[PDB]
């Protein structure tokens, strides 16, 4: 079947694994469990087509930035996640996008900017500023909550569609 190599990237703690676990396993990891590198392969039906999601869940850890070039090379589409209650993760997310473009020698690589944790009250990143960043890059912006599942399928399936229409 058609396969989509998705990579989830972003600062530590933004909810990369929670987004993936919510998508693939229909539940929210309310727990501390840092990722090194994790891979999920789930066969889904998206707009009537059977396809294999091959999702690589990466580490936000401040080191491990050598293992990062290798999965950016192989990755087909990228979920670029920050948390709407963590301005630093937003500020850091431009650096991931830049590294994706450098490692893939392209600025037309399918990407979705994801503002996660949108259930929380103490938001520190306004949707308007996330909008501008996504617009400045030519990529959609989608807010998610891995806790309530809001926007989760939307974020991942839009990424698949960005790949399909690329
Ligand atoms: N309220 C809320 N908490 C969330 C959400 N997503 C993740 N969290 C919480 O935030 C923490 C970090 O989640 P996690 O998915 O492990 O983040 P990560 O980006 O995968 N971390 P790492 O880079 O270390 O692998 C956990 O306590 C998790 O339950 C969300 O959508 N809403
Ligand atoms: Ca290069
Ligand atoms: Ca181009
Ligand atoms: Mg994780």
């Amino acid at each position: 079947m058609t396969e989509y190599k998705l990579v989830v990237v972003g600062a530590g703690g933004v909810g990369k694994s929670a987004l993936t676990i919510q998508l693939i396993q229909n539940h929210f990891v309310d727990e501390y469990d840092p990722t090194i590198e994790d891979s999920y392969r789930k066969q889904v039906v998206i707009d009537g087509e059977t396809c294999l999601l091959d999702i690589l869940d990466t580490a936000g850890q401040e080191e491990y930035s050598a293992m990062r070039d290798q999965y950016m090379r192989t990755g087909e589409g990228f979920l670029c996640v920050f948390a709407i209650n963590n301005t630093k993760s937003f500020e850091d997310i431009h650096q991931y996008i830049e590294q994706i473009k450098r490692v893939k020698d392209s600025d037309d690589v399918p990407m979705v900017l994801v503002g996660n944790k949108c259930d929380l009250a103490a938001r520190t990143v306004e949707s308007r500023q996330a909008q501008d960043l996504a617009r400045s890059y030519g990529i959609p912006y989608i807010e998610t909550s891995a806790k309530t599942r809001q926007g989760v399928e939307d974020a991942f399936y839009t990424l698949v569609r960005e790949i399909r229409q690329h």
